[PDB]
Order: C-alpha cells, then sequence, then structure tokens
C-alpha cells in the first residue's frame, strides 16, 4: 500500500487510536514515558493521532497508572486505528520509531 509506505517512512511517529476510553490514557503516557520530547496530538473523533519526531514509548506501566484497572499491551495493539513510523513490542511496552532505510 502506498498509504501505508508513507505511514512507514513519516518523520513523525505513534499511534493513531480509535475514540473511546484509551485516547486520554495513551496522550498521558506519550507524555510521562518520553519526559520532554515535543509531541503532536490531532483529535479527528474517528480517531486520535499522537505523534513524536523519532520515537515514541508506551509502557504498559504507565498506562496502568493512567487506566486506574489492569491493563495488557494488546489492549492498546487492538485499538490502533493505525499508526506511523515501525514498531518493536512486546510484554511491557510499545517503541513506534523512524525507518532509517
Amino acid at each position: 500500500s502506498t498509504l501505508a509506505d508513507q505511514a512507514l517512512h513519516n518523520n513523525n511517529v505513534g499511534p493513531i487510536i480509535r475514540a473511546g476510553d484509551l485516547v486520554e490514557p495513551v496522550i498521558e503516557t506519550a507524555e510521562i514515558d518520553n519526559p520532554g520530547k515535543e509531541i503532536t496530538v490531532e483529535d479527528r473523533r474517528a480517531y486520535v493521532r499522537i505523534a513524536a519526531e523519532g520515537e515514541l514509548i508506551l509502557t504498559r506501566k504507565t498506562l496502568e497508572e493512567q487506566l486506574g484497572r489492569p491493563f495488557n499491551m494488546q489492549e492498546l495493539e487492538i485499538n490502533l486505528a493505525s499508526f506511523a513510523g515501525q514498531i518493536q513490542a512486546d510484554e511491557d511496552q510499545i517503541r513506534f520509531y523512524f525507518d532509517k532505510t
């Protein structure tokens, strides 16, 4: 996909989240676990795009404090309308990051 390849190579990386109870926790978490970095947020109602330059991390840990109920990363991942950049993901966090190739 041309559009998906553009998403791959975007300078600005991060999740696009379906509208719902996860948007606010994920914005908070983008700020807390990426301290001091410039973050961009765009609300289109159906979904919200959160991005930063180079890399963006969201830890399972931070998301749980922010939801204040039990949290598995699956629940972020299954609620990703899309995303920009590449992904490294595990049981504790997801990293969106820029593609150097």
